[PDB]
C-alpha cells in the first residue's frame, strides 16, 4: 500500500 491493507 502502505494504504493497502
Amino acid at each position: 500500500x502502505p494504504g493497502c491493507k
